[PDB]
């Protein structure tokens, strides 16, 4: 058997965008995925986050979905525009009650609550102003996060200031695949800067706010192999796409050398003077594991190099040991008191069987190798306190609209059905056994 440490946190995520519709119930601002999606081309089929999985409306449904599940912990996000309509200033009381009906629910259920502060939904409204290319954003977003933590830091006790800066920069402002949908290499790098700013001065405001509770940050990481043994663009790709770009800043104060290599012309000419208050102390690293891939050098000098592994649908490449590594590394490297696996999951092609289940023995058998690969990381001395699988529910997954089904439950969107999958029955019966067998 596999048993993890006791009080091993287990549990699901979401985030606001992809599972709610609603977006303008109810006073909310509009968001940019609501004006990004809304914009003809930029995602499959159409498609738009105005309906999704209606957990607007069935949010009780859903939690008695993962209190029936026995899972232990729920990280999901708030919608700034629903908060906050035109970003900062006015407050906006049936957003918070929304969200505080959530909270009170799971605390009643004995369910865990991690709250994401932002996962990519910025107001629109700020988005005029410049967004995160703006370096008074560190102020917006200061005065958003110190709304959610008084309004809710009394019963969240787990916040996560942002999900993935990496892409809200990169895959926002320079690929322009993702709201707000920019290509310029100098507006994503300031990105990248503000993102901490913003970041830090939100951690300032919770040690001011919240007497009680931890605050930490979410980063996406590829496990990168060399295509051969002549390894510096493995090097750069860590340190650029994985925690590194983030976590060089607030451990030790500078950027990674090599992103310094690629993107010094980038950055704001003194950006250095913003470090020291970058380093603001976190509690926890979140990080988010899916992918692994090999990679050569391309006279960013780096291509990617297509292998003959197991693929999800999305194309990734499954390989289990990646989530080790980055585990493994992140100690070796920047030491964090406290690291939780925020999301690991896979998209598959899940059809609902005569029988009336959904039988994804595919995703099973991902979830079941990661699973392992985290126990190893942990006998090895990695302080991982918790693991949550990419998603409870099949949603509206970004630029590929609902083509994509990560869940492991799964919706039917013509009626708004919840199914609980194989992979969902599997994963209650290890948090229930608190590991695996
Ligand atoms: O970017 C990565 O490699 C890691 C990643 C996967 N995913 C994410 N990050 C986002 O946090 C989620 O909102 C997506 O739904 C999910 C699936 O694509």
């Amino acid at each position: 058997v596999k048993k993890f440490p006791e009080g091993f946190l287990w549990g699901v995520a979401t985030a606001s965008y992809q599972i709610e519709g609603s977006p303008l119930a109810d006073g909310a601002g509009m968001s940019i995925w609501h004006t990004f999606s809304h914009t003809p081309g930029n995602v499959k089929n159409g498609d738009t986050g105005d309906v999704a999985c209606d957990h607007y409306n069935r949010w009780k449904e859903d939690i008695e979905i993962i209190e029936k599940l026995g899972v232990k912990a729920y990280r999901f996000s708030i919608s700034w525009p629903r908060i906050l309509p035109e970003g900062t200033g006015r407050v906006n009381q049936k957003g918070l009650d929304f969200y505080n009906r959530i909270i009170d629910t799971l605390l009643e259920k004995g369910i865990t609550p991690f709250v994401t502060i932002y996962h990519w939904d910025l107001p629109f409204a700020l988005q005029l102003k410049g967004g995160w290319a703006n370096r008074e954003i560190a102020d917006w977003f200061a005065e958003y996060s110190r709304v959610l933590f008084e309004n809710f830091g009394d019963r969240v006790k787990n916040w996560i200031t942002l999900n993935e800066p990496w892409v809200v920069a990169i895959v926002g402002h320079l690929y322009g695949v993702h709201a707000p949908g920019m290509r310029d290499i100098y507006v994503a790098f300031r990105a990248v800067h503000n993102l901490l700013r913003a970041h830090a001065r939100a951690v300032k405001v919770f040690r001011e706010t919240v007497k009680d509770g931890k605050i930490g940050i979410v980063f996406n990481n590829g496990y990168f192999e060399p295509a051969s043994e002549k390894i510096r663009a493995v090097r750069f790709m860590h340190q650029f796409n994985n925690y590194p770009l983030f976590l060089n800043p607030i451990y030790r104060g500078d950027y990674p050398e090599l992103v310094l290599e690629f993107a010094r012309e980038y950055l704001p000419e003194n950006y250095k003077d913003d470090m020291s208050e970058i380093q603001e102390k976190i509690d926890f690293v979140g990080l988010n594991y899916y992918s692994g891939h090999l990679v050569k050098f391309d006279p960013a000098k780096v291509s990617f190099v297509e292998r003959d592994l197991p693929k999800t649908a999305m194309g990734w490449e499954i390989v289990p040991e990646g989530i080790y590594w980055i585990l493994k590394k992140v100690k070796e490297e920047y030491n964090p008191p406290e690291v939780y696996i925020t999301e690991n999951g896979a998209a598959f092609d899940d059809v609902v069987s005569e029988d009336g289940r959904v039988h994804d023995q595919n995703r099973i058998d991902y979830l079941k190798a990661h699973i392992g690969q985290a126990w190893k990381a942990i006998q090895e001395g990695v302080p991982l306190k918790g693991y949550f699988v990419w998603s409870l529910l099949d949603n509206f997954e970004w630029a590929e609209g609902y083509s994509k089904r990560f869940g492991i439950v799964y919706v039917d969107y013509s009626t708004q059905k919840r199914i609980v999958k194989d992979s969902g029955y599997w994963y209650s019966n290890v948090v229930k056994n608190n590991g695996l067998e």
